[PDB]
């Protein structure tokens, strides 16, 4: 059986090879894979920053690509982002 | 509505608030509440570490609580975990 937890990160795996199993190497999302991925999985709030930005913040040793360790970094900015936005006033 | 990812970080949030709603702030989680979620929450070989040793390691600014901030690092543990094993065979 797998908990509560597990499933969540599984989903979000699952996320992850969806996208990098489109073209070349198949552990990376590329520039136009994650413009994808941004406009298709991910809220308003985080997609208005930019495909380009988002691809700069994410591509570390700029390889050209974002692979799984990359990829957590915007995972966690959005957990992060979305926690704040729970308890956030105005 | 909610995308995928949307829904898993939410359900990631929800795990940590179920253990920090027990007692004190709700924004916290104490040693007790941590050993409770381990048990519960998380796959063998996240809790075979040991209780104490997992809320020493987490918590990061010695204030004796485990904040949503801090409790990400098991979350981004087991991503890691959860990613190796699936690109594993029998
Ligand atoms: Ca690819
Ligand atoms: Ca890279
Ligand atoms: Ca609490
Ligand atoms: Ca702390």
């Amino acid at each position: 059986m797998l908990t509560e937890l597990e499933k969540a990160l599984n989903s979000i795996i699952d996320v992850y090879h969806k996208y990098s199993l489109i073209k070349g190497n198949f552990h990376a999302v590329y520039r136009d894979d994650l413009k994808k991925l941004l406009e298709t999985e991910c809220p308003q709030y985080i997609r208005k920053k930019g495909a380009d930005v988002w691809f700069k913040e994410l591509d570390i040793n700029t390889d050209g690509a974002v692979n799984f360790q990359e990829f957590l970094i915007l995972v966690i900015k959005m957990g992060v982002a979305a926690h704040k936005k729970s308890h956030e006033e105005s």
